[PDB]
């Protein structure tokens, strides 16, 4: 389950190639709680509505079960 | 009492339009506290009160 | 205390009346501890060190 | 002990900053509040105060050990 | 493993030699984990990818 939303986040991600991006691909590798949040929060005050909406997607999927 | 809450609250986030509330309204609708929480702070900081007021009012129906 | 130091923190921040210390009042209202911090954050942020000292009161105290 | 020098290292070099971070940093030391003590690091770090930041940063530690 | 990673992020962060580098390895020899994601939101916001990656990665290792 988790396998596909993960790879669809570090595609997505990766496709962006921005900065905050890049630092996003690996807070979804490691699947760290604190860094996916201060990736999401980046992507959102920088503008990418990609980035951060497919962070949120993958987080509420990896918040359960 | 969160579900009758969280329909004006997403009214109110598709009203603002900007691309930072149509983070919000997943937000919501998602029920995802650290995103509505993320949200919130974010709309506050550029200037939407209208979107972090009804944020903090459904996470305070959502908390009890 | 607390019922004191509540009062307090509302009319420092209707004194304010900044639109973010009436968000700050309804966080104080809900009594929303991430909204308190939240405000305090904000008010520290943009130059209103009052209010914000006042929400780490009423935070503290509660 | 170790606590009650830091503290009052801590608040001696917060006070000579006059900054209203400082005066923010020396409520957040005095009354003990770990939320207001982050807050208050991030934002002088932030500002360019490493000294304040700096002594935050080792009361802390000494206090949440 | 963590006494292995906590080299190379040292020695990365000292490289950077910018006041929010100064702060970061400090919050990696105290082992202040608030202290870390502070340093690593920081950096991102001021262009330091390379130190925001180690410091998750040194993170990651902390967390066990």
């Amino acid at each position: 389950e988790l396998e596909k939303v993960k790879a669809e986040a570090l595609a997505v991600l990766a496709a962006i190639g921005s900065p905050a991006a890049k630092f996003a691909v690996e807070a979804v590798e490691r699947d760290h709680f604190s860094a996916i949040e201060i990736a999401a929060r980046f992507l959102l005050e920088i503008g990418d509505e990609e980035g951060s909406r497919v962070l949120l997607e993958y987080s509420d999927v990896l918040r359960k079960h």
